[PDB]
Parts: C-alpha cells; sequence; structure tokens
C-alpha cells in the first residue's frame, strides 16, 4: 500500500521518499532519483543521522528517560533536532545567536525547545560556550559534532535506512562542512566501494575530499534555472540549492549513462524563496 | 517493509501522505487517534487524490486528452495542490480566482506551470466559478468540479492506506471532499461514524462537531510539544474532536483524523506565544 500506517512519527525521521526525475533528465543519461528532504521538517539524512547519535547515547548510557539535550545550533539543523527531540521524549535546549534564525527560533519552539538566545557579540562561539557551560554547570547531553574527529556501526544503518536501502551508482549533495556527506560517503561506500559522492558548492571555504569523487559547481543562475524546470516539468517545487543538486545530478548522469543510477537531495522546496527570480511571472 | 519509499513517480505520492498515531496526548482508555499529517506533502491530502481520480476518468472517458487543459476555479487557501497535480501529470493548467488572492499562493501555483487568470475581486469565487465554467463552454477544457464513481472510492481507500477506522473526524470545507471520504467509508464499512467539524459560531456525517479556537490552538501546541508534529490551528481543531471521539469508542477502536495544515502558516498567530 501506497500510504503508509505507522505507530510513531520518529519512523518518518530522515524517510522522506526518493522520487525518479522523468521529464528533465537527457534520454542516455542515468536515471537522477531525488530524496524529497523539504517534505517533512525532520525529513534528512541529517535527521535520521542525528536520531541514530541519540539511540547511541542512550546504549551508551550518555543520556537516560526524561533527560535533556543541549545544542549550540541554528537552521533547518536545529528545527530537525527540536522534531527528533519532541518525538523521543527529550527536553531539549538550543543555544543559538539572538542574531540567528529571527522566525526559525519559533519553529523550534513550537516543538517545545527551550531556547537559549547568546549575546550577538559573540555569534557562534557565545553559542558553543553557553552549551559547554550547561555541559558542565547543569548536566546536559551535548551531541559530538559530526565534523570533528574525537559507534559508526548503527549510524551505516540508519543512512541505509534513509535510503531506503538503495545503493546509488552516484550520490550529490551540498554541504556544510562536508560532514554529513563523509558519513553518507562512507556508508554507501560499505554496499557499493565503486559508488560516486559528489560535494556540491555555489559558483575561506576548504572542504576534506577523502571520500569524494568530485567537487561541483553550479551558478547561481542554472540553480534558479533548474529549479523552475522540476517547478513545471516535473510538479516538484524544489528550491535552489535543490536546484543546484538537480543540475550537478544529471551532470553526472550524463558521464555515467543509461542504466545507472544518480540519488540527489533537495534540502529546500521553492516556498522559501517568493522575493527571487524563481517567482518571476 | 522499508520506512523510505522509492517511486518511478511523484503521483504515486499524490494524497499518500502518511497516516500518524498519536502516542502522548490521547488517553490509554480511549479509542486510539490516527492522523493524516497532509501538510507534509504538498500534494498530500485526501482531496488531492480525489481529484487525481478524476483526471484518470477524464483520461479514460476521453474528455482530457494528451497536450489538454484543465480548468479549475479556486480561492481561499485552495489551487495550490491542482497545481502540483497537474504538472505531475503533464497538462496544462488554468487556475481562475479572485484579483484579491495571496500573491504567495499565486507564486506556488505558478511554480507549478499554472496560467492564472485573475477574476474581478468584487465578484469573489462566484466569479472565478463563471469564467472558469466560460471557459469550459468556450474552449473545451475539463474543470474536476471540485468546489461549491467506484474507481473515486478506491482512491479515497489508497488515501487511507486501505485502514477502514470505526471513526473519521474532518472540517466541512465546502463540502466535497468529507461527502466522499463519507460514502467511500460506508462503503467499506457500515459500522463507520463520520463527524463534521466546525468552528464555534446530507446523510452523511453522523455528528457535527464544534470546537472553540483556544482548544484548537492548545491542542496544537500540545501536538507539537508531546507528539514533534508541527501541527496547524485546523489541524489541532480535528485532533480535539477526534480525542472526545476516541474517549466514547474506547480502548481497542480507531480513529482516523487530518491534520490540512502545518504550524508554519501561523507564526503571527496565538500558536506562537512563548
Amino acid at each position: 500500500h501506497h500510504t503508509k500506517i505507522t505507530n510513531s512519527i520518529v519512523n518518518l525521521i530522515g524517510n522522506t521518499p526518493i522520487v525518479k526525475l522523468n521529464r528533465v533528465v537527457p534520454e542516455d543519461a542515468a536515471d537522477v532519483y531525488v530524496k524529497l528532504e523539504f517534505f517533512n521538517p525532520g525529513g534528512s539524512i541529517k535527521d535520521r543521522i542525528a536520531l541514530a547519535m541519540i539511540e547511541e547515547a542512550e546504549k551508551a548510557g550518555k543520556l537516560q528517560a526524561g533527560g535533556t539535550i543541549v545544542e549550540p545550533t541554528s537552521g533547518n539543523t536545529g528545527v530537525g533536532l527540536a522534531m527528533v527531540a519532541a518525538a523521543k521524549g527529550y527536553h531539549l535546549v538550543i543555544t543559538m545567536p539572538e542574531t540567528m534564525s529571527v522566525e526559525r527560533r519559533k519553529l523550534m519552539q513550537g516543538y517545545g525547545a527551550e531556547l537559549i538566545l547568546t549575546p550577538g557579540a559573540d555569534g557562534m562561539k557565545g553559542a558553543i560556550a553557553k552549551a559547554e557551560e550547561l555541559v558542565k554547570e547543569k548536566g546536559y547531553f551535548m551531541p559530538m559534532q559530526f565534523d570533528n574527529p574525537a559507534h559508526e556501526e548503527t549510524t551505516g544503518k540508519e543512512i541505509l535506512e534513509a535510503f531506503g536501502d538503495d545503493i546509488p551508482d552516484a550520490f550529490v549533495a551540498g554541504v556544510g562542512t562536508g560532514g554529513t556527506l563523509t558519513g553518507v560517503g562512507h556508508a554507501l561506500k560499505k554496499a557499493n566501494p565503486n559508488v560516486q559522492i559528489y560535494a556540491l558548492e555555489p559558483a575561506p571555504k576548504v572542504l576534506d575530499t577523502d571520500v569524494y569523487n568530485g567537487i561541483l559547481e553550479i551558478k547561481s543562475d542554472d540553480a534558479i534555472t533548474m529549479a523552475r524546470e522540476v517547478g513545471h516539468q516535473e510538479g516538484i517545487l524544489v528550491g535552489i540549492s535543490a536546484g543546484a543538486n538537480i543540475k550537478g545530478a544529471i551532470e553526472v548522469a550524463k558521464k555515467l549513462g543509461k542504466g545507472k543510477q544518480v540519488i540527489t537531495v533537495a534540502p529546500d522546496g521553492g516556498d522559501r524563496y517568493l522575493s527571487t527570480e524563481l517567482f518571476n511571472y
């Protein structure tokens, strides 16, 4: 059956659908499928990685029932975690600059996260320190950031779940640091040694490429064009970052050729870009 | 077996938003309450699957051909789902609407390649209906008729995941959806009780429920906090009604309701205090 009945919201975390593109892909390319992460507020790969870390903390005794998660976070990262935290039944404390995520914080608060606004003057440093202080002072559990070195097994399984156990010939995604992408690269590589992993960037900033086959750069105007094409032709209203990913995925698809599979991700919907030249008309 | 779906087409997701048990807000001695999370896909509603069903029926009947045009009137929160559906389907879509329609909603519709025809703001939905009807009469475009079949039934049942509850609760709307749902569910289970929710002020509804706005907001906040599902006010109203029904049904039975709206849409409102 197409409509899923599930006993818990937690089963949905990072489990947004993976959808074939049927109109914008060249006839001679690999198939391009897009994980529609923008569907569901806790619907990203990163979100299920965050759920994994929470489960592994339970397993390692480091977080017990009616405990508190503390996290120096912002954006759709913090929204995802707030979703995850409330889904799992834990009190969540988010520390952030007062200057960061006007209204995106109301989203976090909507999931019953406790927000601690740190002074603008320090930025992220002030937020990190306050979280660190809260660990030291209140005995809250702070997730280790994925990017920094100092289980892998549960991580891999969780990533595989977010893929629906589909192992592509190539995966293409945006990066913050590249941390998430590295974890994904590792998990996919376990299942297919030949998988190609591509970081996508817009047209200091220095990536760790150890697990990557390629860094792809996409022009902003191209990202917008691709997004509009997906909207019009596919009926999936993707954002600019999604559009950038789709454009990248197609490039890789043209190289791979017929009968291969490329997976990419749509982190963002068109909704977020109402002010931009995405919505001309 | 697998939680992430791999799918060949976006069309397969239309009306197929997940049905999720509430685990915290419902008394243990009540029926279970499940909520169709319609807001977690832009084409994710029951109404959207109904619209796809109508399109497929027109296709099969030849009332809509390849390279044909769908025309539909719209106002308020309505039109985005259809635009999704049409672009998914590969057809030209013409949407008629009062010039008083949200620029936001319009750009969304345009984002899916919809052609917008702005009808006089003074004539509201009636102007939009007449223009749509005029376009049917003039150019032979196909109008769904989603405004104030055996395969219809089956498609509604698919939007339920073939889960037939003891009770279903939803907002009245214009009439369309709730009527169709009530027929398909009663055909499937003659025992089913249907409840129509109204804002506190046919043969299909067993009961009319009224839920005060304050109640709706409180419910929605509790769902956000306790369940981790950021629902809107109208969802809150539905969940409150569902629980009331659930309390009367008792342990071992099932209430299905719908979340039409996310919390997102209400950042201005009493929902976001703090």
